[PDB]
RNA sequence: AAAG
């Protein structure tokens, strides 16, 4: 239910952080810090996430269950080699 | 926002 909506959110954000997307997503990489982290609230603004929910705790909850991304406080990054992706602003 |  809300579990179902969490699964859709999780898979959507897991796409953003997939290698297939990252190879062409220059905006996302320009917003990374040098460690690969992005604000979760920036992801929350992306059209396909905001369509599903504007509930920030639901977005956090969806991502805690992810093996693709890791959360530190308010930021999220790809778990595998995140430092390879950031680009100059 | 050609799934930023």
């Amino acid at each position: 239910s809300q579990e179902l909506l969490k699964d859709y959110i999780k898979r959507q954000i897991e796409y953003y952080f997939s290698v297939d997307n990252l190879e062409r997503d220059f905006f996302l990489r320009r917003k990374m810090d040098a460690d690969g982290f992005l604000p979760i609230t920036l992801i929350a603004s992306f059209h396909r996430v905001q369509a599903l929910t504007t509930d920030i705790s639901l977005i956090f909850a969806a991502l805690k269950d992810s093996k693709v991304v890791e959360i530190v406080d308010e930021k999220v990054r790809r778990r595998e080699e995140p430092e390879k992706w950031p680009l100059p602003p």
